[PDB]
C-alpha cells in the first residue's frame, strides 16, 4: 500500500501465506474451522520469528569470528512493548504480510491488537533501554541486553468509581513466541551464608544456591540483517514434609516474579535486592564465561564494556572484583584497575527520595563478601579523597560510600561513581546539575569521569511504525533514508512554504486524530470532538511532573466559560493519562482529582463540546503509540531542575505536536534545535526556583494575589469537585498551600498566559502547521542512534557501522 | 534392520531427514556446531509430532461428526513414561526414524535415553490408566483421559548409605515437546463459599476462583490412524501490599504442583481433597460443555460414560448432581437417574487404611453443598436399605456413607458403590473378595452392579517397544496380527518342540541381560554375572507385598553357602528396587535392610560370583522397560489376599521370565491360564490365611520349629548386618516377631522349597525355556486390549473397532 513498508513481491507473498498455514496447522494444531483471531496471530508471529533465526545465528558467529568488543547493557527493566510490527518494519516485511493476510482473508492490523506489551519497565528509564537495544543493533554494535524475565510486568491499571486498581498482568498466559529459553545455560547465583579467610585468601560458604535461567529475545536491526540478543534471567530452585519441601521452592522462584511499580520512592526490600543481584551475578558469569571463550584479565576491558542503567545494577562493581580476587586470585589493585575501565555509569534522578541507599544490616545478612569488599573500596577511595584535599574532614564524610546515621547504609551512587570509568547525565541540563550540585565533590576530584549523553527515541518504532502516514508524505519529498539518519529531516526546511505539503502534514494529523477518536468510542465508549485541539499530558504520575497544574489550567479554562458562556473559546480535548505507583497516596489522588474534574466538566450542558477532559486509563507502550501521533499540544510541564530528560517530549516532537514546557531537562535542547519562537517556553528556570528555595516558597502570597487560583482552591476545599464528600481533596489542597516541593502555584500565571498564546496560534491552522513543520525538521538530534553513536565513540571504545551482514 | 518396526522407505528416510532439519534450525535456534544430544532428541521428538497432528485433527473432526457416545476416564494418576519411542512404534516409524538419524551421523537409542519420563503416577493404578488410553485408542472408542499436569510427578529415588532420598521431579524443566496448552478453553473451580437457600432452590456463593487450564497430549492407536487426547488440567490464579497479592498466586497454583506419593496409607490432607475437586469440577464442565456442542439430559448417559479410577475422583458424583440440580434445575430423582447411569467405579485395594475417609469438617469448609448432597443421597439411599432389609439396624450404620466416631467421615468407596451402575474389581480373585468382604452389604441389596474385570497391559509398550528381540522371532513364525490380538500368540504351543525356536528364546533373553548387564556397569559401576539366574522383583516397597520374604531367601542362601563353601549352587542375581512412600517408616527401613544383606554378601570372598544382591535405584516405567525383558525370575510373593490384580506379573510373563509366586491377585488366572505345573506356585491359599486368623497368628511358633529361620532373626538382631549399629534393625524383628499383618513367617517354609525346585529346573536350559514358551504363548488373556473390550461392552455399552481411519 505504502512505500516505506517495502515491496510485497509476488514470491514472498506466496512463501509468507503457505508458512502461515504450515504454523497453524502443526505449531497452533488448529484448523481454519476451529481457529480465532488469536491462533491468527500466533501463526503470523511464528512466520514472522522464522525470518530471523537465519540471521540470528549468524549475526552470533560473525561476532565469534571477529571477535569485536561486547557491549552489556544491565538493566532492572527493559519496556519493550509489542514485537511483531516491529518485527516487520526492521525486516522489511510489512508490506508483504499484509498482502499475504488480506488473501487468507484476515486484517493484519485487527491480528496485531491481539499480542501483549512486554511490559517489563516503569516509564522512561525502562523504555530508554528498549530504544537503546535498537539503536545498538541498527548501528552494528555486538550488544547484549540483560535483565531479568519477570513473569508479571507493570500492573495493568483499571479505573474504578475514579480510582486506580491494580491488576497482574499476565502477559506470558498464552505463551511468547519470541524467546528462546536456553535451559542449557542455567548458571547458580548464591545468597546469605558467610566468609572464611583461609591463608589463600576469603572463601564465601554456607551459601543458598538460586538457579538462573536465561531466555534469549532476537533483536533485529533496521534492514541490516543484525540480530542481537535481549537475554533474560529466570529463577529456579536447584532440584535438592516432602510435599511442603516441594511447595517451598516458590521462595527462590520468587526472585523472578514481578516487576518493582515504584518509581518515586526508594523502598530498602530484600526481594529488590535479591533481584538486583540475581540479575547481577548470573550476567558477571555469563561476561566472563564468553571472554575466556575467544586467562589475562589486563585485555578484559578490551574486550568488554558494561553499561549500568542507573544504580539498580550496581553490585555490579563489588561481584566483579569478588570474581576476579576470591576465585581468580588477581591481586587487588590490578582488579580494581580492570573493573574501573569496564564499567560506566547512567544516571536518571536528581530526587533524593529515589536514590538507593541499602541499609548494611540487609547486606550483611544477603552478601556478607560484598559488604566486604564495599568497605575496602571506601577505605582506599577516601584515602585518594583525603591526600587530594588534604584536612577537609566534611568532604570526607559527604563522599563516603558508607553513610553515618540511625542505621547505616550504602550510598549505591557513590560506589557506582567510584568504580565507574563515565558517569553520565541524561541531557546537558541534567548533566550539569550533577556536576554542580549532587556529585560536585565527585567531579572535584575527577573532572574526567563526568560526561553528558543527551537521550533519544528510536525513529522505527516511534515514527515508521506508529505514523505511516507522516512517514510516507516524509519519504515522498527527501526519500527513505532519515530512517535510519534522522539529521536527514533537516531538509524538510526548505518545504515549510510549501502549500502542498502543508496541507499533506495537516491532513496526516486529521486522519491520526480520527482514527483516534474511534479508538476512544469502540473500547471505551467516550465520545470527543475531532475538530478540537488535543492537548496530552502522558506519562507516570509523579508530583513533579505536575499534571496538578495541568488540572488547575483545565479548572481556569471551565471557570471562565461558565462566567461568560457565550465568548468564543478553541475547542479543546484535554487528555491525563499514567499510571501512579501502588504506594503513592498524592498520586493516587491526582487521579482522582483528574476523572473528578471529567465528572463535572463533561456533562455541563453550558460547556457542550468545547471542553472534555479525559483521563487515558492503563497508559503504556502500545497506548502511547496511538495517542502520540493523534496530539496537536506535548505537556511537559515538570518543575524546571527535576525531570533528568524526558523522552516523551522527544517521541511529540517527532510525530507532529507543537510543545507546551517549562526549561527543564531535554526540553530545553529540543527549544535549542526548533528556535525558541517554535515552542511554547513559561515559567521558572531552575536559577528562578533556587532564588525562590533561598527565600522560602510561600504559596500563600499566589492565593492572596491572583483571584482565578483562590477561585479553583475554594472550588476544591468546599466540594464542587466532590459534592457527596465535600473534603475529598483536602490533602491535595493542604499540599498546595503548604507543603509543594514542586511550586504549582508559582508557575500557574505564566503557563495560562503561554496556553491563551497556544490556542491563539491554532485559530490560524496554516500557521500552525507550518511551526509544526520547524518541529518535525530540527527533531534529527533526539534520535537514539546519536545517542548509542555518542556512548560508543565517548564512553565504550567501539565504532558504530551501518555496513549490513550478508542476507541468508 | 528388524521387519516389526517397519518400512524405511527411500521417501520417508529423505522427508524426515529434512524436517529433522528444519526443526533443529528454526525451532531449537541451533545449527550442527552448537548442537547437544538433547538438541538432537527435541529435533526429533518435533519431526515425530508433525505426523501426529494431522491425524489428531481428524480424529476428534471424525468423533465431531459421528457423534459416538464419549468415554470419560478419569484418574489422578496417568503413569506414562517416554512417549518418543511409544509415537514410532503406533505410526510404523521407528526402522524410518532410526535410518535417518543414522544418516545423519546420529544414535536414535542414545537420543530416546535423553526423555524424561511423565511420571505422573506411584506405581501400578497409574500405570493402568495409561496402558489403558493406548488399548482404547487402538480399539477405536472415543476417549478422553482426564487428570491433572502435577509440574513434580513421582521423586526422583538416590540411594545414600544404604538409605532412600526424595529428589524433586523436575520433569517439565527443558520443555515437554508432546503437550498443547489450551488457554483459550480454561475453566473456573470454586472452593469454599457458603450455600444459600433462594425460593428457586440452592445457591453456593462467596466462593474462591482457581483456574484449570488445559494441556492436551495425542494419545496415538496402534497403526489405524486414531489419535485420542489425554487432557491434564493446570492451576492459575485469576488475575484480579500489591508485591505480596502477586505472589500469594502461588497459593493457588500450588493445587497442581506435585503428586501425593503417599500409596499406603490415607491422610486426609486438605491439598489433596483440593486436587481431587480441581479435576473433577474442571473435566465435569468440560464434559457437559462438549455434550451440549452436539438440552435433554435424558440421552446424557446415552452419550457420556465416566469412568472413576478409584475413588480419588468420587466428587464427580455429587458435582454431577450438583450441576444438574442447582444449575441445570433438573428434579433430584432423574438427577440421580442420570449420575448412576453415567458413573462406574474401579476398586484397586481391600486394604483399609488406603480407604478415602473425609473428615466431615473438612468438605464442610471446602464444599459445604457437596456434603449437604451427600447427606441427601445418604438419606435416601438407607431409606432403600431399610425398605429392602427391614429392622436390620446393623446394616444400617454399616452402608452409611457417613461414618460415626469422634470424628465424623465421609466414606468415599460407599458414596461410589451408591452413585455407580457399575462396580468392578481388578482380578477375579480380589472381584470375589469384594462380594464375599467389604462390600458385602452392597452386594446383597445390588447384586448386579457388581462385575470383573481383569487388568491388563499393552504389549505395544511391553512387548514390541521393550523387547523388539523377542518381537521379531515370534513375528517370523506366526505374523505381526498379534500385536493388536495378543490371543494369537497360543499359535506358539505348536513350537514348544522346535529346536530352532528353542534356541532363539533363549538367546532373546541372553541378549537381554548381556544388554542390562552393560547397562548396570556403564551408569551404575556395579558389576554381574550375566550367566547367574536374574531373580528380580520390582515394585513399590510395601509390608504386604513382602520384600522382607524375598529378603529371608536371600540370607538363607548366604548361609547354605557358608555352611557348605564348596557345594554346587546355581548363580543367582537377585535384584529388588522400587520406591518408598516418603512417610511410611517401615518400608524405608527394608530398603536399609536391603542394600545392608547386598553390602555382606557382594564383598564375601567365599561367595564369589554366586550369589549378588543389588538395589535397583530409581524404579520407574523406563528402567521397568530394561529390566523386565532381562529376567529369569518374577517374584510376586504378596501375601494371599492382599495384591488386588498386579500388573509387573503380566510383563514379566510377557517377556520371557518364569513367575514364583502366591494365589494371589491375578497370579491365579496367569497359572490357570498357563497351567499350573508352567508356575512355581507356593504358600497359603486365602482360605489358609482366613483359618490363621481365626486362630491367631503367632510367629514365635515358627522361630522356634525353623532352625534356619532362628539363625537368620539372630542375625538381625545381634548386627550381623550392621557391624557400627547393632540395634538398626530392631524395628523389623519386633514388627516379624510380634506384629505382622502379612505373615511372612508363615510362608517361609515353602517359599525356599519353591526357589530349590527353581534352582533345579534352570540347571537344565532346555527345559526351562520350554516351560518359558508355555508362558508367554498363554500371556494373551492379560492384554489390556481384552480388558478394554470387556469394560466397553459390559459397563460403556460401546462396541470396539479395529477399522483403520484414513490416513492424511
Ligand atoms: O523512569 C525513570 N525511573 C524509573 O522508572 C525508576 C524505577 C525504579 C526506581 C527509580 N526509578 N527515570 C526516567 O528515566 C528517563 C530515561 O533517562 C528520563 O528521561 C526521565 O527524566 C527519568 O525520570
Ligand atoms: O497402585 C495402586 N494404588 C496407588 O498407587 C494408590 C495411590 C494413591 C492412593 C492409594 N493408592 N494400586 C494398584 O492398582 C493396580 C491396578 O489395578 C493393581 O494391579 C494393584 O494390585 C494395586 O495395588
Ligand atoms: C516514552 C514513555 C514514557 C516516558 O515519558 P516521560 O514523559 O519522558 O516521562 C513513559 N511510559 C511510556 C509507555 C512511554 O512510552
Ligand atoms: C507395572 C509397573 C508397576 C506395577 O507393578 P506391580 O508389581 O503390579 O505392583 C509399578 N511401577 C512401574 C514403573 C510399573 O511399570
Amino acid at each position: 500500500q505504502i512505500s516505506v513498508r517495502g515491496l510485497a513481491g509476488v514470491e514472498n507473498v506466496t512463501e509468507l501465506k503457505k508458512n502461515f498455514n504450515r504454523h497453524l496447522h502443526f505449531t497452533l494444531v488448529k484448523d481454519r474451522n476451529v481457529a480465532t483471531p488469536r491462533d491468527y496471530y500466533f501463526a503470523l508471529a511464528h512466520t514472522v520469528r522464522d525470518h530471523l533465526v537465519g540471521r540470528w545465528i549468524r549475526t552470533q558467529q560473525h561476532y565469534y569470528e571477529k571477535d569485536p568488543k561486547r557491549i552489556y547493557y544491565l538493566s532492572l527493566e527493559f519496556y519493550m512493548g509489542r514485537t511483531l510490527q516491529n518485527t516487520m518494519v526492521n525486516l522489511a516485511l510489512e508490506n508483504a504480510c499484509d498482502e499475504a493476510t488480506y488473501q487468507l482473508g484476515l486484517d493484519m492490523e485487527e491480528l496485531e491488537e491481539i499480542e501483549e506489551d512486554a511490559g517489563l519497565g516503569n516509564g522512561g528509564l525502562g523504555r530508554l533501554a528498549a530504544c537503546f537495544l535498537d539503536s545498538m543493533a541498527t548501528l552494528g554494535l555486538a550488544a547484549y541486553g540483560y535483565g531479568i524475565r519477570y513473569e508479571f510486568g507493570i500492573f495493568n491499571q483499571k479505573i474504578c468509581g475514579g480510582w486506580q486498581m491494580e491488576e497482574a498482568d499476565d502477559w506470558l498466559r498464552y505463551g511468547n513466541p519470541w524467546e528462546k529459553a536456553r535451559p542449557e545455560f542455567t548458571l547458580p547465583v548464591h545468597f546469605y551464608g558467610r566468609v572464611e579467610h583461609t591463608s589463600q585468601g576469603a572463601k564465601w560458604v554456607d551459601t543458598q544456591v538460586v538457579l538462573a535461567m536465561p531466555y534469549d529475545t532476537p533483536v533485529p536491526g533496521y534492514r541490516n540483517n543484525v540480530v542481537n540478543t535481549m537475554r533474560l534471567w529466570s529463577a529456579k530452585a536447584p532440584n535438592d514434609g516432602y510435599i511442603q519441601a516441594v511447595l517451598d521452592r516458590n521462595l527462590a522462584e520468587n526472585i523472578s516474579r514481578v516487576l518493582y511499580p515504584n518509581d518515586n520512592f526508594f523502598e530498602g526490600k530484600e526481594l529488590r535486592l535479591k533481584q538486583e543481584y540475581f540479575v547481577v551475578a548470573a550476567t558477571l558469569q555469563d561476561i566472563i564465561r564468553r571472554f575466556k571463550s575467544s586467562t589475562n584479565f589486563d585485555a578484559f576491558p578490551d574486550k568488554v564494556a558494561i553499561q549500568l542503567n542507573d544504580t539498580h545494577p550496581s553490585l555490579a562493581i563489588p561481584e566483579l572484583m569478588r570474581v576476579l580476587v576470591d576465585l581468580e586470585r588477581l591481586d587487588w589493585d590490578k582488579a580494581w584497575e580492570v573493573t574501573v575501565k569496564t564499567c560506566a555509569y547512567t544516571n536518571h534522578t536528581v530526587l533524593p527520595e529515589a536514590l538507593e541507599r541499602w541499609p548494611v544490616h540487609l547486606l550483611e545478612t544477603l552478601l556478607p563478601r560484598h559488604l566486604q569488599i564495599i568497605y575496602e573500596i571506601n577505605q582506599r577511595f577516601l584515602n585518594r579523597v583525603a591526600a587530594a584535599f588534604p584536612g577537609d574532614v566534611d568532604r570526607l564524610r559527604r563522599m563516603s560510600l558508607v553513610e553515618e546515621g540511625a542505621v547505616k547504609r550504602i550510598n549505591m551512587a557513590h560506589l557506582c561513581i567510584a568504580g565507574s570509568h563515565a558517569v553520565n547525565g541524561v541531557a546537558r541540563i541534567h548533566s550539569e546539575i550533577l556536576k554542580k550540585t549532587i556529585f560536585k565533590d565527585f567531579y572535584e576530584l575527577e573532572p574526567h569521569k563526568f560526561q553528558n549523553k543527551t537521550n533519544g527515541i528510536t525513529p522505527r518504532r516511534w515514527l515508521v511504525l506508529c505514523n505511516p502516514g507522516l512517514a510516507e508524505i516524509i519519504a515522498e519529498r527527501i526519500g527513505e533514508e532519515y530512517i535510519s539518519d534522522l539529521d536527514q529531516l533537516r531538509k524538510l526546511l526548505s518545504y515549510v512554504d510549501d502549500e502542498a505539503f502543508i496541507r499533506d502534514v495537516a491532513k496526516v494529523k486529521q486522519e491520526n486524530k480520527l482514527k483516534f477518536a474511534a479508538y476512544l468510542e469502540r473500547e471505551y465508549k467516550v465520545h470527543i470532538n475531532p475538530n478540537s485541539l488535543f492537548d496530552v499530558q502522558v506519562k507516570r504520575i509523579h508530583e513533579y511532573k505536575r499534571q496538578l497544574l495541568n488540572c488547575l489550567h483545565v479548572i481556569t479554562l471551565y471557570n471562565r466559560i461558565k462566567k461568560e458562556p457565550n465568548k468564543f473559546v478553541v475547542p479543546r480535548t484535554v487528555m491525563i493519562g499514567g499510571k501512579a505507583a501502588p504506594g503513592y497516596h498524592m498520586a493516587k489522588m491526582i487521579i482522582k482529582l483528574i476523572t473528578a474534574i471529567g465528572d463535572v466538566v463533561n456533562h455541563d450542558p453550558v460547556v457542550g463540546d468545547r471542553l472534555r477532559v479525559i483521563f487515558l486509563e492503563n497508559y503504556r507502550v502500545s497506548l502511547a503509540e496511538k495517542v502520540i501521533p493523534a496530539a496537536d499540544l506535548s505537556e511537559q510541564i515538570s518543575t524546571a531542575g527535576t525531570e533528568a530528560s524526558g523522552t516523551g517530549n522527544m517521541k511529540f516532537m517527532l510525530n507532529g505536536a507543537l510543545t507546551i514546557g517549562t526549561m527543564d531537562g531535554a526540553n530545553v535542547e529540543m527549544a535549542e534545535e526548533a528556535g525558541e519562537e517554535n515552542f511554547f517556553i513559561f515559567g521558572m528556570r531552575v536559577e528562578d526556583v533556587d532564588r525562590l528555595d533561598q527565600r522560602g516558597y510561600n504559596a500563600q502570597e499566589y492565593y492572596d494575589r491572583i483571584p482565578e487560583l483562590r477561585q479553583i482552591i475554594e472550588q476544591l476545599s468546599s466540594g464542587f469537585f466532590s459534592p457527596k464528600q465535600p473534603d475529598l481533596f483536602k490533602d491535595i489542597v493542604n499540599m498546595l498551600m503548604h507543603h509543594d516541593r514542586f511550586k504549582v502555584f508559582a508557575d500557574y500565571e505564566e503557563y495560562v498566559k503561554c496556553q491563551e498564546r497556544v490556542s491563539a496560534l491554532y485559530k490560524n491552522p496554516r500557521e500552525w502547521t507550518r511551526m509544526v513543520i520547524r518541529n518535525i525538521a530540527t527533531s534529527g538530534k533526539f534520535s537514539s542512534d546519536r545517542t548509542i553513536a555518542q556512548y560508543a565513540r565517548e564512553i565504550w571504545g567501539v565504532e558504530p557501522s551501518r555496513q549490513r551482514l550478508p542476507a541468508p
